[PDB]
């Protein structure tokens, strides 16, 4: 609750997308609360519930590199991916 931050419950969040998000920025809003679009400067490595698209994705998607486009890039992406399954 209190003793609780995200660089304490930080076990290695690279795929739980909204499952872990929503706990990540409620904590970590100290720093980046406004949903900023630099969001890829932080330990933030996600945003807050997102959106179908990006969570279908980096679902699979966290090699440690690509993410930090991921992230975000789900704002303007304009379609549902191509992906007709996750692996």
């Amino acid at each position: 609750m209190s003793p609780t931050s995200i660089l304490d419950i930080r076990q290695g969040p690279k795929e739980p997308f909204r499952d872990y998000v929503d706990r990540f920025y409620k904590t970590l809003r100290a720093e980046q609360a406004s949903q900023e679009v630099k969001n890829a400067m932080t330990e933030t490595l996600l945003v807050q519930n997102a959106n179908p698209d990006c969570k279908t994705i980096l679902k699979a998607l966290g090699p440690a590199a690509t993410l930090e486009e991921m992230m975000t890039a789900c704002q303007g992406v304009g379609g549902p991916g191509h992906k007709a399954r996750v692996l």
